[PDB]
């Protein structure tokens, strides 16, 4: 139908947006801490700390398959980034303080693309 094909062409403009968004989300990271998930090898009893990792690649694969259908979810994985480090990771460490920098970098980035979402339709 066109109505189907209509809906498609919404979710790849919103997903080209959301990949603009994530660029420049990433860029409040230069020293790659978020960039990759936590490695099990590395902290072997992550998953007993933290029920819903996130990560930088793994947002970017979602995004790649289409799998966002609106900013709100973006920002949830987004937010999840940002409160699984600053629970597992103390306030003292260089991990909790990107953390911090992030969602403060972030928080402008995000109150724009809202705004463009909106308008954009």
């Amino acid at each position: 139908s066109m109505e189907q094909v209509a809906m498609e062409l919404r979710l790849t403009e919103l997903t080209r947006l959301l990949r603009s968004v994530l660029d420049q989300l990433q860029d409040k990271d230069p020293a790659r801490i978020f960039a990759q998930p936590v490695s099990l090898k590395e902290v072997p009893d992550y998953l007993d700390h933290i029920k819903h990792p996130m990560d930088f690649a793994t947002m970017r694969k979602r995004l790649e398959a289409q799998g966002y259908k609106n900013l709100h979810e973006f920002e949830e994985d987004f937010d999840l980034i940002i409160d699984n480090c600053m629970k597992y990771n103390a306030r003292d460490t260089v991990f909790y303080r990107a953390a911090v920098r992030l969602r403060d970098q972030g928080g402008v980035v995000l109150r724009q693309a809202r705004r463009e979402v909106d308008s954009i339709g």
